[PDB]
């Protein structure tokens, strides 16, 4: 289509690998590229690990006010807002919000380790029907986006279809999702990705994620004005391991997909 000519265009001039997928939910019509290649997560895992809290609090109704510690030892490399609470408490909300919207890693982590490792996380993929998602690692050392290792790695379209389960679909309860959404589109961190390229009218609930090998990434579930909402995924890495981010990839793939 005019769409794939145009996104692989883009990706020949990156130098790196773009994986894309498109959820209309208007017709269930979908754009994919690369949408059956496995890429790094980075910190777009964040979404599931969130989920799976959000699902344990169906039946546990106050797991999310359950009070969790932050001790010094807990800390990794990028803790924007575990930081601010060391030696103090947290929630697993306030957690989930740290981890979805400032990719706060402390917070990832406990929320996997809420979850009983990542094997946890992965279950939860699996329990809705994900059967490509796969978390093998925790905090930071799921970022090391080596070319061709399956770890902590998912497809274009699995995950275009999870997250449109989660956000959109009936995965979780309602007013889980409705968290979720809340969550997703009080995102600090997505500005110059998929948002970038997008009308400033639509609304955008995202997870953005980087890491090695200058990957790149951002999971996006869109609302246009007066329109059916759309789910779109866009995945980016790149041959070099000390390669920089190209968020502006992003933006230009959402761009070339909102052409359409």
């Amino acid at each position: 289509s005019a769409v794939q000519q145009k996104l692989a265009a883009l990706e020949k001039s990156s130098g790196g690998r773009l994986g894309v997928a498109l959820i209309d939910t208007a017709d269930n019509t979908q754009v994919l590229y690369r949408g059956d290649e496995r890429f790094p997560m980075c910190s777009t895992s964040k979404v599931m690990a969130a989920a799976a809290v959000l699902k344990q609090s169906e039946t546990q109704k106050q797991l999310l006010n359950q009070p969790v510690e932050i001790k010094p030892a807990d800390l990794v490399n990028y803790n924007p807002i575990a930081e601010k609470h060391v030696n103090g408490t947290m929630t697993l909300a306030e957690l989930s919000a740290a981890a979805l919207q400032y990719s706060d890693n402390t917070a990832m982590n406990k929320l996997i380790a809420q979850l009983g490792g990542p094997g946890g996380v992965t279950a939860f993929a699996r329990a809705i029907g994900d059967e490509t998602f796969r978390l093998d690692r925790t905090e930071p050392t799921l970022n090391t986006a080596i070319p061709g290792d399956p770890r902590d790695t998912t497809t274009p379209r699995a995950m275009a279809q999870t997250l449109r389960q989660l956000t959109l679909g009936h995965a979780l309860g309602e007013t889980q999702r409705a968290q979720l959404v809340t969550w997703l589109k009080g995102n600090t961190t997505g500005a110059a990705s998929i948002r970038a390229g997008l009308p400033t009218s639509w609304t955008v609930g995202d997870k953005t994620g980087s890491g090695d090998y200058g990957t790149t990434n951002d999971i996006a579930v869109i609302w246009p004005q007066g329109r059916a909402p759309l789910v779109l995924v866009t995945y980016f890495t790149q041959p070099q391991q000390n390669a920089e981010s190209r968020r502006d990839v992003l933006a230009s793939a959402a761009r070339i997909i909102a052409e359409g």
